[PDB]
DNA sequence: GCTCCTTTTTAAGGGCTA
DNA sequence: AGCCCTTAAAAAGGAGC
């Protein structure tokens, strides 16, 4: 087994950040990790540089805004197959064979004004490599259930717009699956008190054989938290 | 270099017109 | 049913030591 791991890192346009998000990494060890708002600019993709995870795969925009980014670890073998990269810098997708079982990983941020919805099209616009090994991951800015979110509140429309749009492609929410009844959230409101799990790990139905855990990691980088899951 | 203050950005209720 | 303005606190920016 291969680890992925989700951090929406909130900026890293910090060098003593990026430090502390390349020692995180290194402590967590991780087969692939994806960061989202990295607020790397399309000429500043160089200063992204973990020991252990040469290859890192980014999109990016040309303001502070936006930016995605896959790292692979240097001790699995990830012999890439495409790589398609939105220009405003909200998503990455990566076909390879880890460990040679083949693997599709989309990841991706969507605004926050307008978010379940940006995803529905993001998932149309890259149908054709959409497989029955995907993950997607990252901050989708959404609760998919009632659970996602603190207040409870009954579903917006257009969530249940992209639930099944991820139903009629065979995607299930990969955290929810394994804990239909755990509330444990990924974000913190201050201006409000609200608790929201508004990132996500969803994946093929098939996949969902190979999956042992999916954890939820504080951290002291980030006003998110991670999520982990150990595959097989 | 560095310290410290100012401005921008971002997710989310809570009120409320087309 | 969905938008606008506000909120807090960090990220990004900048004046001045």
């Amino acid at each position: 087994h291969i680890t992925i791991l989700t951090l929406n890192i909130n900026g890293l346009n910090s060098a003593i950040k990026r430090h502390r998000l390349a020692s995180w990494i290194k402590s967590q060890d991780p087969s692939v990790c994806c960061i989202q708002e990295t607020h790397l600019t399309c000429r500043d993709t160089h200063r992204l540089k973990i020991k252990g995870w040469r290859k890192i795969y980014q999109a990016n925009g040309k303001q502070k805004k936006a930016g995605v980014a896959i790292l692979v670890s240097d001790k699995t073998d990830f012999k890439p197959t495409k790589i398609k990269r939105d220009k405003e810098g909200h998503y990455i997708m990566v076909k390879g064979s880890i460990q040679q079982e083949e693997l599709t990983i989309l990841n991706i941020y969507a605004p926050n004004t307008g978010a379940p919805r940006f995803i529905k099209q993001v998932l149309s616009d890259l149908q054709r490599d959409l497989d029955s090994h995907t993950l997607i991951m990252g901050a989708f800015n959404t609760p998919l259930s009632t659970l996602d979110r603190s207040t409870r509140q009954k579903v917006n429309k257009d969530t249940q717009e992209l639930n099944s749009a991820l139903h009629q492609a065979d995607l299930i929410d990969i955290y929810r699956t394994l804990h239909p009844k755990s509330t444990e959230y990924t974000f913190f409101s201050a201006p409000h008190h609200t608790y929201s799990k508004i990132d996500h790990i969803v994946g093929s139905k098939a996949l969902l054989s190979k999956c042992k855990r999916t954890e939820i990691i504080t951290n002291k980088l980030s006003d998110h938290s991670a999520i982990k899951l150990e595959l097989r």
